[PDB]
């Protein structure tokens, strides 16, 4: 009896079908516009609960296979957290719209159910986690380049901040700008140009700054074309040896 | 009449002499303009279809040459799909004309002819297949960026597609501002510091956004590296024996 | 004697709270508000003082325990101008504040504040590392950056005298031609901004700005490559250097 | 007689420590008076820099005059001698012809081009100074390898500029008017200055799938640049492993 149902759950058919039930959920969320037609939501939210209700038969036939070893795995672990905010959720986003700015917000919870698309697949799973892995070795690199945006962020209030709180008001505006002025989205022409009115000698702050900041960037790069270099080399290594 | 014509065909006047008749179509092509006078475009219509024709001449000499054996070459199986797609889309247009905005959008079957160019020389043939070459690698890292680009997507409509539909009131109307986002091209003073006047902490979701497509593009660029530094070592790796 | 205070100052204890200090001296500098009240302003002016104190006292310390070793550590040093420019700073911007003269003068003299934060680069460890080993590509780049200033200049000297006469917002000094130049190169507005609208006065003003671009980004693409081959030389003469045996 | 004697103490200034600094110098020194000329600036003022600029040119012309009688024919066998002579020729007609269209007023517009002669002058001084000559020839010897790549982003760029042309001509004649003009517009594109605030989603108004040109285009020209980009780093690492392998060998 049970040798069956864990033969369809831990079975190359069942993983492929709830694959399938996301990929459906997410086509049945990419027809969403702004319209849209009051009979439209009523039409695509009720298609959602039949998802919603489906992938907790999914979290349950998984639960009944591994007992208490499914919270052991982070992998079904992730799935039962996605199918409980999917529940609370949605719940929560019918109570609100019945009695404003949270509604659009809360229903973002529904997000959890198609992101298990670089989860629950693997080759995706494999790509998500192999990316992951360059980040703690920029770490340090990341944390200078965060040092460095609070010492500018400081002075950019400071300097700046009087004559134009539009974008350098609180360190909350200076971070932002500074991370535009570093991304060089209209820089110039939108926010150091006009800098240079009130204060002819503004430049003196953001040109090294863009120096700064490019610099610590390339770096960055760099280490993991040279990272990814390290390993290469290490096994090209001792293969020659013999 | 194909016991000569096999070796002419097979001949470097032949090949140089059809890859002249080519830059001459380019030529032809580009000394069209908006203006333009009836009668230029009369002239210039009818040069075309002299090169169209001769074209043609081209490949049924390649066919009765090679008789069945052509076929199974994809590059001589192209030049034939130019010059089928050219002959179709001559008289297709020329039925529209004679009987406005798709006959310019029919019009652009004329670039096949000129498209062999990369094709037909033999040099520019092989920097086209060592970059295709490096596609397949990549295809891992592509699929999970389109993905993530889907999430984000469904994201923009629920919660900026309403009182911003200009940018985000269809999926794909949201697809296209986030790429205009992740090109960094006017992100901030044309698109997120604007929403944040209705929104004030939509940042939060755009710079999110920026760093999440930021980072799997160095790696793709990186491994672009890694895979060609693997054709360097390994020259070197077999070299290293003597 | 003063073997105690040896074991205290030059620790890990204490060495660890410096950080502490030089971090919760930043959380007062991010209390910077635009409003900002007469109360909160000397509010803060005074949390800083008290710090200021606390780094003058900290200094005093370090330079007693190592009476000779300070002048040979660089970074010893460093922290001690910081110490001398704080002291000085604070004083000559209050000096400025009392006897009511230019917001401008205050404004930037106040920039000297910043010292005692910029610290977290140096007194935290392997912040100090990335840093050095940041510091240290500056040089084995330094003639590709010596020859991007000159092909500035030649470039500023040209911008200048072409589009100068007609453009002097953006040309009319070498100073004006230095910055737009600049903007070009950052590709920031560079075609609509800039090219576009000389294109309105001189329509062959592109012939200029297309080869700048292209001699100005090459120049800027082998910087990155030098930095890139030079990390990847110290990996091939040692990887050599073991497979000889 | 020998008779020589002159002809080889001419050589000991010539071929020295200080001429080539003081050369040095003279192009630094010509620099800053070309540096100091701007917005405008009175007749005695452009005068007065003029004649400092007369001065350097013929200080270059009596340098490359012995350089002339001391190397011979073994100065014409160097290119970086050959195109100094080439830059004392530039900087004498320019200095001539730039001062005869200010004598006959006729063309004020065709002054400031001819004008740009002067850059000579402060141009040789990448090919001058030593380890800046270096670099220039390093990053010259670069750019063979990088051609086909180049060779083949300038074909994608006639392919999608008579698109371009052919499609948003009509109603946009500004961008993509004529051949030429799409040229610019997807050069700009390209290096994505505006691309959609101000090129592609107006156009969009319009014919408003024209962004399936553009998307495209995007993608295609920052394929072929990553890989350009790309190869420098294998053109580079081809040096590396090279002397490494010898190295290995023994
Ligand atoms: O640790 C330093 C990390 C990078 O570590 P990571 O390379 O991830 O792991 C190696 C360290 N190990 C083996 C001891 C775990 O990363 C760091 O460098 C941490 C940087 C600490 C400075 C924190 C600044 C916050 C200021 C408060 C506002
Ligand atoms: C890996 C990276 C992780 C590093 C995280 C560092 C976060 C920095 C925290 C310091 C800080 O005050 O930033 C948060 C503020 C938000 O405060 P707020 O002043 O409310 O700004 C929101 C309104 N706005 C954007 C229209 C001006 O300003 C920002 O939004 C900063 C975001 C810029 C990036
Ligand atoms: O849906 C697919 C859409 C076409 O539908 P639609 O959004 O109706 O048409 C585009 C015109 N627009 C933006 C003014 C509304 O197609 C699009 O317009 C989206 C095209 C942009 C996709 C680029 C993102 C892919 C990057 C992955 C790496
Ligand atoms: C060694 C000790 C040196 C003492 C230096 C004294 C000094 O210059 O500090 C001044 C403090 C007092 O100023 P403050 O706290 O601004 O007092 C309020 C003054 N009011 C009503 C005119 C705005
Ligand atoms: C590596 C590549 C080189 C990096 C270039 C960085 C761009 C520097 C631009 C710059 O700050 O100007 C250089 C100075 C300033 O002269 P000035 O005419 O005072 O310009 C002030 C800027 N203004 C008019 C827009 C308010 O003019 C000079 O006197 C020195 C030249
Ligand atoms: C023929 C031909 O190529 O045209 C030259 C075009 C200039 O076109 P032309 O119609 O001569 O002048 C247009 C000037 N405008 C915008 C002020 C009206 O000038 C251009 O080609 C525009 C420059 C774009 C360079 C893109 C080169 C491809 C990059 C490959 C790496
Ligand atoms: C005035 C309120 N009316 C709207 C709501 N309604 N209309 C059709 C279906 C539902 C609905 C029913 C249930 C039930 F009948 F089950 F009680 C539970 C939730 C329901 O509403 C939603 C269903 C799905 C989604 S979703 O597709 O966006 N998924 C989400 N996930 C996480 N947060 S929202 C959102 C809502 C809302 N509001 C009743
Ligand atoms: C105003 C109406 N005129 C269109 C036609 N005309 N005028 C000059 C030449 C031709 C023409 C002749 C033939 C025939 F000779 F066969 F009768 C076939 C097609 C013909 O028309 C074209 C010729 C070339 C091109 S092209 O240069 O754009 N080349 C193309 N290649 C692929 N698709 S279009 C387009 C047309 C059209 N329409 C009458
Ligand atoms: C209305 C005039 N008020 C300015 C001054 N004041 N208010 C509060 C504290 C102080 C102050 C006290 C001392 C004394 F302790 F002597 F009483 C010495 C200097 C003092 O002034 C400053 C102290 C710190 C800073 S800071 O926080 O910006 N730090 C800086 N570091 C370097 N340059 S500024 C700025 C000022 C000023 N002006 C009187
Ligand atoms: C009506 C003519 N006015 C210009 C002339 N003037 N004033 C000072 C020096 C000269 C001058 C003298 C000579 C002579 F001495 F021969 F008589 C030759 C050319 C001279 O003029 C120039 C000198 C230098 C430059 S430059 O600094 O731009 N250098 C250049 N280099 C290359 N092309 S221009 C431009 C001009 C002009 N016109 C008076």
């Amino acid at each position: 009896m049970y040798l069956r149902i864990t033969n369809i759950v831990e079975s190359s058919f069942f993983t492929k079908f709830i694959i399938y039930l996301i990929v459906l959920n997410m086509v049945t969320m990419m027809v969403e516009k702004e319209g849209q037609s009051q009979h439209m939501t009523e039409v695509l939210y009720w298609i959602n609960v039949v998802f919603i209700i489906l992938f907790t038969i999914e979290i349950i036939l998984r639960i009944y296979v591994h007992r208490i070893s499914f919270f052991k795995d982070p992998w079904s672990l992730f799935d039962f957290v996605v199918v409980i905010i999917s529940i609370v959720g949605m719940f929560l986003a019918d109570l609100i719209e019945t009695y404003p700015t949270l509604f659009r917000v809360i229903r973002l919870a529904r997000i959890g159910r198609i992101l298990r698309l670089v989860t629950a697949v693997p080759q995706m799973r494999k790509i998500v986690s192999a990316l992951i892995s360059v980040i703690p070795g920029m770490l340090s690199v990341i944390a200078l380049m965060t040092l460095f945006f609070y010492i500018f962020a400081i002075m950019a209030t400071q300097l700046f901040g009087e004559r134009f709180p539009e974008w350098f008001g609180t360190l909350g505006e200076s971070f932002y700008t500074l991370f535009q002025v570093m991304t060089l989205e209209s820089w110039s022409m939108g926010i150091v140009r006009p800098l240079m009115e009130v204060y002819p000698y503004a430049w003196v702050f953001f040109i090294p700054f863009i120096f700064v900041v490019t610099f610590v960037m390339i770096n960055l790069v760099v280490a993991i074309i040279v990272d990814a270099m390290a390993i290469l080399n290490q096994k090209e290594e001792q293969h020659i040896i013999d």
